[PDB]
This record gives structure tokens, C-alpha cells and sequence, in this order.
């Protein structure tokens, strides 16, 4: 089935975001499938007890409610460092271990076309904005 | 009265980047001050033995040379997440403890104008491109 392992099932995590719709289904995987059938579903809350799947467009608004679990449209969106929705290849990728952020800022200043940088871990990466 | 604490003074870090100017100065702080008086200086290398201060426009090109230290135009550029040269506050910063990065993806999808996100330390940050 669809992968539902990236979010907790047993921590009563709900989202209050306004619903696109609500449907009874027997599993988190079915809830995700219903999310994926709607072009604007970002996430869903599935309740184990009520068997209600609540599909949502907006950003999550987490809260506690018994038997809730909140998943993403797909667990495959696993980027965490610099994540462009439409994709974006870096101008440059350099090792700046032992360097302050301000030197990665300098690398960007000094690179024609650089609009922004990210500096997670040891990696100074330079980006141009999406065309 | 200029902050030179953000880079190392005693690790023999030079930069081979082509210079914009060379002067002799008494301290790393005076070298930074020289860099800040030149609109295109991105960084500098100061040598504690020769007292030579080399101001540089291009991206750093790090290498090892005894007595060298390489600082940024200013230590104030301390953004390390996703950092725009023109400034650009996040659309949102949230504590996403206990959440997968996919739910930050979801947040970006559901947030008008969000073009990219980062997810460091379980902190979801949304950004719009500047325009
Ligand atoms: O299952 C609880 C359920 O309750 C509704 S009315 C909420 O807005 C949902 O997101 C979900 O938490
Ligand atoms: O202080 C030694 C000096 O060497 C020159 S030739 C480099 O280009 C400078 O940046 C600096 O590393
Ligand atoms: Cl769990
Ligand atoms: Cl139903
Ligand atoms: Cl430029
Ligand atoms: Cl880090
Ligand atoms: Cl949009």
C-alpha cells in the first residue's frame, strides 16, 4: 500500500485546518489515497476510532485529539535542507567546515547570479532564484 | 570597534581569490575596516606575521598558509538556513517537533506564495522568492 510510516499513528496528533472533505475509511493508507485523489489536499487527519478521514488544503494546524494521526499528501517528500517545490539546482556546493555563515554569505556576494545561500552542516550551497 | 570573532585567527586559513587591494595593517579588525570601505569586497585575508591585508571581491578560495586568517566583509551575516542577499524573512517559522519533513512540504504547498522550505532541527520554515 501507500507508505504511511513517516508520521506517528499513536500520538493523537490532529490538524484543525479547514476540511476539503471528510470520508469514512478503514486505514491511514486509504486516507492518504483520498488525499492524493484531490489536487489541493496537502495533508489529512485520520481518526482510528471514528474511522473518519479529513482531507485538508491549507498548512497544518496541529492540536491533540484522541485517536487522531496527521499525515502528508505523500511521505516521499523527504527533503529537509533546502527544498524548492518546483526543484532548483545549486550554482555551487562547497565545503565551508570551520567557516562562519558570513563567509558563505561572502561566497554568494562574490558569485554572479547568486541570490541566496544555505549553510546546513558543512555545506555552503549557492542558488539563483527559479527562473 | 568591529566584530572579528566569527572566524578563526589561528588556523592558517588563507584565500587565493584575486585581490582588489593590498595594504599593511596592524590588526584583523583594521583589515575588515578596509574591506568595508570598498563596495565590492566580500572577504579578506590578513596575515599576522607579514601584516599584509588582502581585500577580495570573488567567492573565497580557501587554502593553508602560515599566519593567515580569512574573514568576511562583516561578521553580522549570520543567517545559515536559507539566506537571501537582499534580505527575505520567512513566511513562517514553526516548531515541528515530532513531525516528518513531508508535513513541512505540506505546509509550503498549502501556503500561498511558498516556494521553498527548510526543515532543520525539526523547525519548519517557509519562504517565498523575492520578486
Ligand atoms: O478527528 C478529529 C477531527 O475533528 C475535526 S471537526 C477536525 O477539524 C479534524 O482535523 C480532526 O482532528
Ligand atoms: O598572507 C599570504 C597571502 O598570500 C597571497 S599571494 C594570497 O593571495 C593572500 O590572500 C594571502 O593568502
Ligand atoms: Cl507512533
Ligand atoms: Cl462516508
Ligand atoms: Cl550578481
Ligand atoms: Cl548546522
Ligand atoms: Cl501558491
Amino acid at each position: 500500500q501507500l507508505d504511511v510510516s513517516c508520521f506517528a499513528h499513536d500520538k493523537n496528533i490532529g490538524s484543525r485546518t479547514e476540511q476539503l472533505s471528510v470520508v469514512h475509511v478503514a486505514s491511514a493508507q486509504d486516507c492518504m489515497k483520498e488525499c492524493q485523489a484531490l489536487p489541493t489536499c496537502s495533508h489529512f487527519t485520520y481518526n482510528k476510532n471514528s474511522k473518519k478521514c479529513h482531507l485538508k488544503a491549507g498548512a497544518p494546524e496541529f492540536y491533540t485529539y484522541t485517536g487522531d494521526m496527521t499525515g502528508p499528501r505523500s511521505c516521499e517528500h523527504n527533503c529537509s535542507d533546502a527544498c524548492w517545490m518546483d526543484g532548483n539546482n545549486p550554482l555551487a556546493v562547497w565545503d565551508y567546515s570551520g567557516q562562519p555563515p558570513a563567509l558563505c554569505w561572502a561566497a554568494c556576494m562574490g558569485t554572479p547570479g547568486c541570490d541566496l545561500y544555505t549553510f546546513q552542516g558543512m555545506t555552503c550551497k549557492l542558488y539563483s532564484q527559479t527562473s
